[PDB]
């Protein structure tokens, strides 16, 4: 495991979303720098099993209850880890994700469209609002309670993950792709605020990746593959998605010192060669 | 060494402008990866000096006088290195560099300068085609030759260097910032290019650093800064140059497929900041 080159033993890295898709595998991982992992989570359940998974395999994790968009639970759930681990080194604000209240089924607005059609006139406000809350404040809100405990500590640094909508938006997801902007925007902000007190901020900026979460949405009910499939291979230089695991490296250079200790306010494309490419 | 976390044995790296400050020390890190390493250089003393440190060390490296801007020489080069080491696995593209006629003294135009001022209407055309023939054929012409020779092998890619300069010009150097936006936009050609045969491109865009070589002209000033670099360091949210060390992780991450399988077209700013911050 090259995660086994990196040796955090003793730090503690705080990760939240820790259930989803990404973190969990990406917490597994991690796991073999030696370093304490807390697991944060709305899901108990889901945070839960891969705690005990780390565990399992000669690692230190807890999952916690959590909501990021609850300040108070957050200042809670630190109380907590302080008892069993102590204060933060390393946050990674993985928490977020789109939903289909702020995603249309049409690519483009059109003159003959299904009176069913969910378009962009058909997006509610609150669904907008759960979106931005999600993926903008479910990152703010936990780093201001945890780099309150970073402040001057060697080595210490906050990830957040934006998307390829950063760069350029896709389509049928405007709210997702305005609030990875914005996370993005974020990461260069905080970035430069912590510049005096040693706290780096980076992302990550995963491309397209697939898992067995997602695997069925990639095809259409008959098994044929969907066309924003076609659409996202034919624009992927390398011609395919990535996996989870291709993710791990450039989590490790940018949360360890001695890799990256010069590098701040990145955000690094993880895609396959997807954000240089014109499609021309 | 965090080198020595990458097991790069019995593959070889060819290096150009190796005998340069930041070549010949990451040149020097890279023999711990247990790479082979070839150290391409116009200046072969330069160079020969870095083999016979890696050499001493327990490392296997050879210099070869090489000009990146003469195809047959660089072919001809590439034959001695096939009957030493093999052929190329990674290509780190070093060779670059500005000139002074391609330099202006002042940062902007004003009336009533004096005579001695070297101004935008003094550059030089030589000087402006030579730091564009350095800097960009200067990698393309080797990538040639060795591309040639990674083709059908597992984990081959290219490594170019771009520079600050290229996301937004640098005052006085307008050839030089030119033609590094020029690499970094073949980075990405390249990248896309040979996106369906399995060789990867990727730069490092390092930020201001500090050497031995160069420190003299950032502290004129007995100890306290030029003007130029207190632009610099008021310009850099960490306040501080870099030093060679810190390119080091972005090198390892970017060349080994463990670490970087799907990064690809990417231009990796080691800044400190510098790229994220609009000096407000
Ligand atoms: N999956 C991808 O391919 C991909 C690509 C690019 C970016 N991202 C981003 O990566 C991160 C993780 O994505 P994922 O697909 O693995 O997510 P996921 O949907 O699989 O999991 C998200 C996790 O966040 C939890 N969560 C939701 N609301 C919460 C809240 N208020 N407080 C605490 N926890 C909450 C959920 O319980 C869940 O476990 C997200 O920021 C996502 O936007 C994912
Ligand atoms: N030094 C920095 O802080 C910095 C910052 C950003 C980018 N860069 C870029 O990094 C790379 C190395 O920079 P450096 O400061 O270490 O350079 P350097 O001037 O110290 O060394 C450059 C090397 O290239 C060699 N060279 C020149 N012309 C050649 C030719 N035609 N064929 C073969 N070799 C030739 C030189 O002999 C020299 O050894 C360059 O591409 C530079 O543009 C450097």
């Amino acid at each position: 495991n090259i995660a086994a080159n990196h040796n955090l033993e003793n730090k503690l890295i705080i990760i939240t979303g820790a259930g989803g898709v990404l973190c969990s595998f990406l917490a597994k991982q991690l796991a073999y720098t030696k370093a304490n992992i807390a697991l944060l989570d709305l899901n108990f359940e889901a945070a839960d099993k891969v705690a005990k998974e780390i565990n399992q395999s000669g690692g230190k994790a807890k999952a916690y209850k959590t909501n990021v968009l609850e300040l108070e639970n957050i200042k809670e759930v630190r109380n907590q880890i302080e008892t069993d681990f102590g204060t933060c080194d390393i946050l990674i604000n993985g928490a977020g994700g789109n939903n289909p209240k702020a995603t249309t089924d049409n690519e483009f607005h059109q003159f003959d469209l299904n009176e069913t059609t969910r378009t962009f006139f058909d997006l509610d406000k609150s669904g907008i609002e759960f979106v931005f809350n999600l993926n903008y404040l479910g990152s703010l809100l936990p780093t201001q309670v945890f780099a309150k405990d970073m402040l001057g500590k060697q080595g210490a640094n906050i990830i957040n993950i934006s998307s390829m909508n950063a760069f350029t938006p896709l389509t049928k997801i405007p709210a997702y792709s305005g609030a990875k902007a914005a996370i993005s925007n974020f990461t260069q902000w905080l970035a430069v605020y912590f510049s005096k007190v040693g706290i780096r901020c980076n992302a990550i900026a995963p491309g397209f990746l697939v898992s067995n979460q997602n695997l069925a949405l990639l095809f259409d009910t008959e098994g044929k593959p969907t066309d924003r499939a076609n659409k996202i291979l034919t624009n992927t230089p390398m011609g395919r998605f990535g996996e989870s695991e291709e993710l791990l490296g450039a989590l490790l250079f940018l949360i360890d010192e001695n890799y990256s200790a010069f590098v701040n306010g990145v955000v690094l494309p993880v895609d396959g060669g997807f954000s240089a490419y014109s499609g021309v």
